[PDB]
């Protein structure tokens, strides 16, 4: 994961506008 900058950018906003499913252990490590 060295250019998932891009990845997890798309992954901030779209998870900050649905907001759904996230286990408290799939958080990325907490």
């Amino acid at each position: 994961m060295k250019t998932i900058l891009r990845f997890v950018a798309g992954y901030d906003i779209a998870s900050h506008k649905k907001k759904t499913g996230g286990y408290p252990w799939e958080r990325g490590k907490a």
